């Protein structure tokens, strides 16, 4: 099989490096990475592999963009992979991620598609030590019903591997007011979550030492609320 | 009701105060808007309401998120918050990125009911005297809800109805076309497009009809039919 | 004329003595009330009908509403009406295919005999029948003038203010399936199929809800024509 | 494509496997089947597919089977219900609960096929009947969507057919008999003025050939309104 | 004196309303009739013949109508099933839908009854049975409390006796046969080996004789254990 | 000797043919199962050892009346393994139960077998089933016996019925749409003592429970 492999962070983020290395253990594997809906041109330039030669792209446009060229010039391709990203892309933050968004593009593509994160500020990921866990993972997706689209973020020493569900919580929105140091005032926006993060969840997975696998949903729609909206006598 | 107002494409929007317009039929309005992730700093400005009444206004240099918590800690307590009207649809895929759909989720997250508000666009502009009384009739819609909620509305250019709508999901095919600009050097032009027109009873579907598209929102983006 | 009067509620149920007394003021009446295609048996005792109108011949039936068009043709032939219900609840739209009411007269029918189901909408209050007698007897009267064989579907609502011919309603539907848990953890899903739209005018289900008795000519084959 | 698929027998039936895995031939299949309108309290379980198409059992009726397959499942292109050990032709359609699953499939938006053969003496050999389920599943994926078919195989297929429902007078016999303990009772055997006739499900079946037939969802007679 | 009046055979059934009104002759009845599940109920007429009982018609089963039963008439002192028609005796008492609703009255602390009467063949006289059905409830309310009695009432009474349930053994006597289409069958009609001994539910209403028989709940054999 | 076997779940269920395997092991087996009244039956094909067996239109009970018919003489009258459990106030309405009470009605020895959110796996059951098979088999004849085995038994109990008293709880409620009902969740008054069915089962130990037929409270007469 042939894969694509992208992110969010740049071609010369080691983690995307890191995420070919290993999906060249399950098969053919290509590169498009980004620079930095209507019909848009998109350069696209030859980039040298800094391991196995890895055919490889620099785009100059989105991640999107990257999954498109990518599916164009190095079809036909089976699965997307996006990352790995330098942070991670837990509970609420999997709306806004620029690396989800990557694999969700593969899925919308008819691919199957998986976004891989760690967390930082501190240690920098060690890639070496996640190598194993890293293909473990890759592994396990490689067995699931095809097409899937999961997120997946693994904790800097992984001990372990668990499905997750997305983490949902409340918060109190902290206004904290205060002054730069030459006078100036402003607000110190600190949203805390109003409770822990249950097990079962992703948070709760990364921060108990496992690789967290959740599958995605395409539909925002709240079903629950709908369709007793829509219904009649 | 106190009502907070907000929106991502400025302060100067018409869009933005079309609603605080639309919102102060049902309460105390209170704006909170743009300018142009963690514990952060930002900066925010009196800004007077256009002269229509006058409302509390404030320009936020920072993100419609921030617009949202800085609203509520500034006018709080807060029963709503409503944003837009957003200067370009929001249907489909696009709800995942916008920043309109981003400040009410923010709303909801800290408890509150929420809605946001956009009216398509790329061509002409909205004509937001026509469309007042389609603003009107929907939020009447929208505080006779259970709360909280959590709702995206679309609405068209000049409505002719309304409708509780799905969100419109369809697959896509990746055209990439080769091509060189008037000047020589080479490119590629990508046009994804959908496999399908959309379905009856989504919000791309009910918008073109000529209605207004109410979405209510959920949450989480877990998919427990793969998870069990 | 001659008329066999069952239904699929029992031979103790006022709605069956009501359609009796009703088709009484048009023939002689026997009647013929619950207590497979391979030959079976099936036990029919004498039954006393009720001594507040004027006495029928009766058999209480220890088979299927079915089981009684036969039984009843049998120790009473020759019939020309078969008469069903008055059921104690309705048959509109989709439920007109798991009818017993409809059913027995269906079974009527195919003996080459005339036959309609009576019904009339539950669930809450049960019929008066003092007060349905003139339309059943103004249905009834309508129905005589039919050309024979005619094959009915007849609702009634509680208090009728008309008649009217219908078609049957064809709605789409949605199934709601929200989750909830009884008052011991337990979790289970509540389940409640709903149509999609309000029934149209002429369809059973809107006579009956406008307070207009609905009364709808049925086909027995099921082909669709269309796709063949 | 996705494909739900259910049928009446319950969750042991051959039958529904044999047309699982039949579906799972043209795309992902998830099957719901069996242990009114007002809204009802309804259980599923976990069940191991024996391929492997993930599965269900369903403290329900067919019905809540198709409702249930959507919202744990679903969303889904088609409803599969089947395959049902003993024959739906002619007037039997009207009460079969294979093809009322079907119908509350189409009833939600989706097209539908109910398909069936004849018991009443013999098993059926499935894995011997593949060969046409296959092609009569490839006939009607063709077909212009939505679509309501009623499916009825013979044992031994030899062919295929698009029907129409065969519908026939009868005579209510009614012989009166007594049980070994000398107790009355009246025999009561209905039977057919006519034999099937020529384009009828009925006679399709007795002549060998699969038969298919589009199912209308109004029971209303136009001609008399 | 408070009396919850149900049944199995349905809110329409002479027996109950028969029931109820010599019920009604020692206290006041209230009636309904047909894990954690959710159960619909509404108020239904009482046959204006006799003097009001308060009604609910429960659909679901006998055992709901008496835990609705007990919620919207509490506090009751006796739960009182049938009379149903068609007796219950010997080893047709297991299964009993009459005798279940009664125990379930029994499992929730109170005393029980379940009545029945011979059907098939003809019609039962509740006039004419007014009298020993009044006498069985005088009996019936000296019990020691809380009780659990099936009485079976002959459709002619004309004593009463205190029975114990009787107990045969069968010999399965299966008699093939064919039928009118002349397809073949078989007749299942077992018959017990000695008769009905003297004591018994079976014998007394033979001999003409009100029955009724304590029941217990525990079904274990200790003799065995 | 001669063993029928049957249940109420039907012909194609795992849960008879497990049994009916395992009572091979003790005896010749023949089948009987469901899909003065007349009933039909039809020749069935085994899945495993080959058993003669049929297909009954009609109930339990009758599966075990005509199984005598077409097999008989039988000695033994095997009636499950039932998919669910039939413990306590259960037993009453088991149709599993039924069948075999049928068999004793008869004159024969009869046991009904039933196992309780998951599948029960067979195979390991099997060495449970041999077990209580063998065990039965040493009390004297006739015999009619109410087991239940637990998913993994890690042990054998000779049970007596859990006889508990409940309260009616009944609590007003509404399903989403908004049509009201009543909500019957009926509740035992105290828990499952030590060494009855539910109990035994409760604790991972096989049930076995001698039934008696007699419903009369002598103590009482």
């Amino acid at each position: 099989m042939r894969i694509l492999v992208t992110n969010d962070d740049g071609i010369y983020s080691p983690g995307l490096w890191a995420l070919a290395e290993a999906a060249s253990q399950f098969g053919e594997v290509f590169v498009a990475a980004p620079d930095t809906t209507i019909a848009h041109p998109v350069r696209a330039y030859p980039h040298p592999s800094p391991a196995p030669h890895f055919p490889a792209y620099r785009v100059r446009g989105t991640p999107a963009d990257c999954v498109a060229l990518g599916l164009h010039l190095f079809g036909p391709v089976d699965l997307v992979l996006s990352g790995v990203n330098l942070g991670s892309n837990l509970g609420h933050e999997i709306w806004h991620s620029g690396t989800v968004a990557a694999a969700k593009q593969g899925y919308l593509f008819g691919l199957s598609a998986a976004a891989f994160s760690v967390p930082l500020n501190g240690e920098v990921p060690d890639f070496a030590g996640l190598r194993p866990w890293l293909l473990r993972t890759l592994e396990t997706l490689l067995r699931l019903e095809r097409p899937f689209l999961v997120n997946v973020n693994l904790p800097l020493r992984p001990k372990g591997f668990l499905w997750t569900r997305q983490s949902v919580r409340a918060y109190e929105g902290v206004v904290i007011p205060g002054e730069d140091p030459m006078g100036r005032p402003f607000y110190w926006f600190a949203p805390r979550p109003l409770k822990e993060a249950e097990e079962g969840t992703d948070r709760w997975a990364v921060a108990q030492g496992f690789v967290s696998a959740t599958p995605l949903r395409l539909d925002l729609t709240d079903e629950t609320r709908l369709q007793p909206t829509l219904a009649h006598d």
